Formats: C-alpha cells, sequence, structure tokens
C-alpha cells in the first residue's frame, strides 16, 4: 500500500536539502534519511568514526563500512515501513538512497579502485543477495527521483556543508561517481541483478542551479510524476 | 517439534569425529556440520582464502572472517530446520558450533587480543544481536554437548588432521580458547546476552583417549542426555 521513492544523487548533490521540503507538500508523505551522523559514531542500537576511517585508509575500511552502511539502511527503512505510516491515506515514503545505490555505484567503485579485494567483493555481493532475498520484496521501489548535478558543483557544495570527514574527497572521486550515476539513472546501460529496476520510472531533475530559486518548478515536477504511479 | 543439540569444543577436539557416528544410530537424526572447506575458497551462492587470511594477518582480516562465518553457520543452520526433518517422527538436529561460541569464544578472544578494534568489535555486536533477533528464536538450544579436550591434545590433533590453514595454530591460542569454554560450559561463569543459555543443560565429555576405545561409552551418555531433554 506504501508507495516507495528512492532519491538519489552524488555526495552534496543536494538530495537532504530537497528531502527537507517534501513533508510540508503532503501529510501522507514520510522521508527515510541515510544516517550519516551515525555513520561518524558507531555505536549499539563516544565511538568510532567509520566513515571517516573509510576516506582515510580506503583499502582497509571499505568493505566494514559498505555493509554496516547498508545494513544500518535496511534498518532504518523497515523500521518506517512498519511504523505509523502503514495507516495513512495515500502513504509514500521517500529514501534518501537505496540498497541498489549503495551495491552498483558506492561499494562496486571501491571494487574497481582496488580498494576492495576479490574475497571482499564476493562476501559483500553474497550477503547483499541474502538481505535482498530476505527483505526486497518489502523495500522495492516504485519510482526514482534523479537529482543530477555536476561533479564540479558537488565539490563547492561539499564545502558548502563543511562536514569534516568529506573536506578531502577529490573531485577525481566524484566524477567517478558521477558516471555510474548516468549509466544508472540516464542512458540506463548499468547492468544489475534485480530485473523490476530497468523498467522502474524515473524522474530526472537539473539541480545545478540555487534551490531558492528552483524550488516551485521542482515540486511541479515531483506532483505530476507521483500522480503517473 | 526439532530438539537443537549444540556440540562444542576447541579446535580439532573431535568434533567432527563425533558428529560423523550420530546417523548412524537413530534415523531421525541430522546434522549441521561447519562450512570449513568453504571458508577456505570463497564463492558466492577458485576464491580466497578467508580463513588463512585470518591466520596470516588477524588484525587485519578478523572481522570479516567473523562475521562470514557466522552468517554462513545461521544460513546452513536455517536451511536443515526447514527441509526434511521437519517431517520426521522424532526429529533431532545436531550442530557443529553455535552462534553463541562464534560471538562469546571465538571473536570475544580476537577483540581481546587486539586483533578486532573498538569500533569493528561494537559492529560486530551490533551486527549479532540483529541477526539473532530476526532468528534465533528458531535456533535457539535445547541442549549442549561439551566435548572436552586438553589444549595440548588439540594441538597434537590439529597435527594429525593436517588441515592446511591450521598448521601454524600456536598452543597459546588453542589455551585462550580452552579456558573460555571452560569459563562458559564447565564453570557457568561466562556472561552472555542470551538469558536462557544459564540453565540450558549441558553434557559435559572427556574425550581425551582415543575414539576407538571411548565410543560405546559415549553412546551411552549421548542417549542418556537426551531422554531427559
Ligand atoms: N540546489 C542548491 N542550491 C544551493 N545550495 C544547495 C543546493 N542543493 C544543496 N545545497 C547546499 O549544498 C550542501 C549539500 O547539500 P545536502 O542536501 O547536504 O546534500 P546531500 O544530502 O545530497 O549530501 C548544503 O550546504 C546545501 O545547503
Ligand atoms: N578421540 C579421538 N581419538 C583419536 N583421534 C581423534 C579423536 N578425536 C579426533 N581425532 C582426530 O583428531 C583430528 C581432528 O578431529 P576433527 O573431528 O576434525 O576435529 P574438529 O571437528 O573438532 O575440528 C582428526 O585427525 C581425527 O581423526
Ligand atoms: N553505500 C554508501 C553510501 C554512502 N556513502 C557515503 O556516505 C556519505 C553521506 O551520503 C557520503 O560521503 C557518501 O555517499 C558511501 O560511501 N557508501
Ligand atoms: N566463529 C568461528 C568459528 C570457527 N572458527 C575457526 O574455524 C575453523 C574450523 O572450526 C577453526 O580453525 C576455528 O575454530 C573461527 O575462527 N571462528
Ligand atoms: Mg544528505
Ligand atoms: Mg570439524
Amino acid at each position: 500500500r506504501i508507495k516507495k521513492i528512492s532519491i538519489e544523487g552524488n555526495i552534496a548533490a543536494g538530495k537532504s536539502t530537497f528531502v527537507n521540503i517534501l513533508k510540508q507538500l503532503c501529510e501522507d508523505w514520510e522521508v527515510v534519511p541515510e544516517p550519516v551522523a551515525r555513520w561518524c559514531n558507531v555505536q549499539s542500537t563516544n565511538g568510532g568514526n567509520v566513515l571517516q576511517m573509510m576516506y582515510e585508509k580506503p583499502e582497509r575500511w571499505s568493505f566494514t563500512f559498505q555493509t554496516y552502511a547498508c545494513l544500518s539502511r535496511i534498518r532504518a527503512q523497515l523500521a518506517s515501513l512498519n511504523g505509523k505510516l502503514k495507516d495513512a491515506e495515500k502513504p509514500v515514503l521517500f529514501f534518501e538512497r537505496s540498497v541498489y545505490s549503495d551495491r552498483y555505484i558506492f561499494a562496486s567503485n571501491l571494487y574497481e579502485s582496488e580498494c576492495m579485494n576479490e574475497t571482499e567483493w564476493t562476501i559483500y555481493q553474497d550477503w547483499h543477495d541474502w538481505m535482498n532475498n530476505q527483505f526486497g520484496q518489502s523495500l522495492e521501489l516504485d519510482g526514482i527521483i534523479y537529482l543530477q548535478a555536476t561533479p564540479e558543483t558537488c565539490l563547492h557544495r561539499i564545502y558548502l556543508r563543511g562536514r569534516n570527514e568529506e573536506q578531502g574527497i577529490p573531485l577525481e572521486y566524484l566524477e567517478k561517481l558521477h558516471y555510474k550515476h548516468e549509466s544508472w539513472l540516464l542512458h540506463r546501460t548499468l547492468k544489475t541483478n534485480f530485473d523490476y529496476l530497468q523498467e522502474v520510472p524515473i524522474l530526472t531533475l537539473d539541480v545545478n542551479e540555487d534551490f531558492k530559486d528552483k524550488y516551485e518548478s521542482l515540486v511541479e515536477k515531483v506532483k505530476e510524476f507521483l500522480s503517473t504511479l
């Protein structure tokens, strides 16, 4: 009954900014953010900063981070689905990213960059497949909103936000991530193991311009898109 | 309906040897071995040998191994419970170790030995807790059989078996593991997060003598124990 929409975009493209205007548009809309602050202070459900560990030494910490982030996402998304939104009249749940970008964008890029070895990559995919067989059904997407921004725009927006753990990220890394997003969501040439994704509707929104100026037109396009689903 | 018994013991104490005589005693008995050969050639459900990686560089590979081994165990134990044993008249499933020894013996010892750091140890426990909340119920134990052998006997039995990945294991490591088994299963002073375990019945069998000579008396004690459950 709940419609599920993933918001996808590169680092600092503006996913959280876009997420922060959604609830005011309709009482039956809910959001599941990525728990980025929790990845910076690991505590059981003062701790280690696993996001910082990955960026400081990615060949050591990528597998650990990638497994922890994706599990944390699944847990949060399931918590929202099984909560009070279940009761609303026209419920829509918006996710800040998906299990699909965790694997096909982030973890795949780190494997390709030799930050995971063959063993790590095999274990990660085996784990991801199993987690999706146990839960993929309830989290299946009805639509994707792709917030498209240049990697140079994203690099500027990392500076604007000032999240400590991201200040060292080089343009080269954001560029690699950009081309993976374009392959998946614009050209639709990135192959995955989840056949339904090749037909899921995608709304592409260019977010290179200032949000203050673009807001009204973005909202119009979102409401139109959601009326087709 | 299925009774579940964990067989616990140190490395090379003789768990597999004991497991290999059980099915011939009763048609309704089944066993779930640890998939040790699979840990030596990692393949999705020629690959990396994650058991060897842990022993070659435990401060690098302990967390990865410990997470993979425990997931692989849970998957195997669930597969056996949900299979044809479900149909038998007096079904008993024997596990070669449990999720409890994965955490409280093996992973805890590696953390204590500084082979996992605080971040790794927090992530592992958080993961273990979540996996047990999702599955702990169906895998709950009715009894434990503890195959007790000296660490010196175990060191000799590693030599006898000749598993390549274990030939370098020092007596010091087997001794640490021995005292953890004794605390958990003999003195019953090792605290866990699973309250029912402090009352689960335990049969302790001394297996320092040759199996050929001890077999008949061991079988008698097992049949007696199982009749009390
Ligand atoms: N379209 C936009 N115009 C101007 N600033 C933006 C825009 N989108 C995001 N920002 C700013 O860029 C930074 C990153 O935005 P954020 O929403 O945290 O990105 P993400 O959630 O995608 O990582 C913030 O400082 C935010 O104010
Ligand atoms: N009680 C016993 N007497 C003589 N040999 C034993 C005995 N128990 C085990 N062995 C031998 O010790 C080695 C390890 O046994 P195994 O069953 O593989 O241990 P585990 O499964 O506990 O790692 C094998 O070579 C096996 O034949
Ligand atoms: N699977 C994932 C998901 C997210 N991340 C990273 O988390 C931070 C916040 O989005 C960003 O720095 C970056 O996207 C990641 O590395 N891998
Ligand atoms: N949680 C676990 C379980 C098992 N092991 C190791 O696997 C091998 C076969 O029992 C043995 O070398 C050793 O017991 C481990 O290190 N950690
Ligand atoms: Mg965000
Ligand atoms: Mg064995």
